[PDB]
């Protein structure tokens, strides 16, 4: 049934989400290297995490847009929102953001006639989910949800990256005397430590090759412009 499909997609998505997240050597969190031009060389793993996030998000919007008629389109959306909710229960906030941000693309949001066919339970569920992962207040709700969270868990990495940039830009590496500012080293470590905690505990989920194959397929991917262009053909302005 729907719940079952949604469940295995969320579990396999979570395994993939967590694996990319866990492979980031903690050294990459030093010196906001992901903000430099040498990012792909200096922070290849953080970049892989970000790449993975855009892949999943694009995979979802593409599948939704490529659905033949209004009802299959609506049900694809209901399937994904259900997946986002299950991911929220598995504490895979990363997927919650990937999914809600994807479905929120202007190309999908403007599909007014399709949204009429989406259940009010689904629209309600989406609203709660977007609130949970809202970027307002530097992801206030998400940060709070993570504060009281026991792994296994997959946070949204961007939130921590931003916190680190904030510390990097606001405190000097060295003191006025030219000595290492240990105060700053500890501030940075404290953040890296929470991250490592979530990277270390793994999910007790067996992989499912067929589901994984489905999720890793790129054959139907549509870029940003193709997505909005297709949208215009499905529902003219």
């Amino acid at each position: 049934g729907p719940l079952g499909s949604a469940l295995e997609i969320a579990e396999q998505l979570t395994l993939l989400d967590h694996l990319v997240f866990k492979s980031i050597p903690y050294e990459e969190f030093f010196g906001q290297g992901w903000m430099k031009a040498e990012k792909y060389e200096r922070t290849p793993y953080i970049m892989k995490t970000t790449k993975h996030f855009n892949h999943v998000s694009n995979f979802i919007a593409s599948e939704i847009i490529r659905n033949e008629d209004i009802s299959a389109r609506a049900s694809a959306i209901e399937k994904w929102v259900a997946v986002a909710d299950i991911c929220r229960c598995l504490h895979n906030y990363n997927a919650v953001l990937e999914i809600t941000s994807s479905i929120n693309r202007s190309a999908i949001f403007r599909l007014k006639k399709t949204w009429l066919k989406v259940s009010k339970q689904t629209k309600s569920l989406l609203d709660k989910l977007q609130k949970l992962v809202s970027s307002d207040g530097r992801f206030k709700n998400l940060r709070e949800s993570l504060r009281n969270c026991d792994p296994p868990c997959v946070p949204y990495l961007g939130m921590y990256l931003t916190d680190l940039v904030f510390i990097e830009e606001g405190t000097p590496n060295y003191t006025e005397d030219g000595l290492v500012n240990f105060s700053k080293m500890r501030m940075i470590s404290h953040i890296i430590r929470e991250i490592r905690q979530f990277q270390q505990t793994t999910y007790k989920i067996d992989p499912q090759p067929k589901v994984i194959q489905y999720l890793l397929d790129e054959s139907f991917m549509l870029d940003e412009e193709s997505l909005y262009e297709s949208s215009l053909l499905i529902e003219p302005k």
